């Protein structure tokens, strides 16, 4: 039944549910503690990059389709990559602890899971049968990368206080 491939859509859509919850503390109340918190200058609008999913929203769609292209449909080999993706990030999801306060600062933890969770699953998965779809995530690697400096920005000017011998002359 066609059914069986719907779920790709989904399979989309669940990981875009998660990250919005922990971006929606920081565009919430989350905004009042920002106030003590330093974000770099050369951040964009909160509602810019915040639409994110829907460009890896598709993304992930369509690569999933060129899965599909090689084994020519779902069969107990293409069940092995996407059911990964589903399973995996199902475990990550549990990582993260911000979502329900996010209160502290913390949230940090969402970069880690955010880039890793995404980026790991996927990338054993898609790259392994379909190396071609790899290059489709081509933006998941740019709004990957933002996250990595933009988290250094905020918790350094923070964590700087801290860990000063860390740095060298
Ligand atoms: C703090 C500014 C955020 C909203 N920004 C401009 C982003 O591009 C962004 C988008 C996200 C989308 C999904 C999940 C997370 C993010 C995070 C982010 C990065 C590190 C820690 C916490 C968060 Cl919400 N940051």
């Amino acid at each position: 039944m066609p059914e069986s491939w719907v779920p790709a859509v989904g399979l989309t859509l669940v990981p875009s549910l998660g990250g919005f919850m922990g971006a929606y503390f920081v565009r919430g109340e989350g905004l009042r503690w920002y106030a003590g918190l330093q974000k770099p200058s050369w951040h964009p609008p909160r509602w810019t990059l915040a639409p994110i999913w829907g460009t890896l929203y598709s993304a992930m769609g369509y690569g999933s389709y060129i899965v599909w292209k090689e084994l020519g449909g779902f069969t107990e080999d293409a069940m092995v990559p996407l059911g990964l993706y589903t399973g995996q990030l199902a475990l990550n999801w549990a990582w993260p602890p911000i979502f329900f306060g996010a209160r502290q600062m913390g949230w940090a933890l969402a970069d880690l899971l955010l880039v890793s969770g995404v980026a790991t699953a996927t990338t054993l998965a898609w790259h392994r049968v379909s190396p071609p779809a790899a290059r489709l995530l081509y933006p998941y690697l740019a709004w990957l990368a933002f996250t990595t400096v933009l988290n250094y920005y905020v918790w350094r000017d923070n964590s700087g206080r801290r860990g000063g011998s860390r740095l060298a002359e």
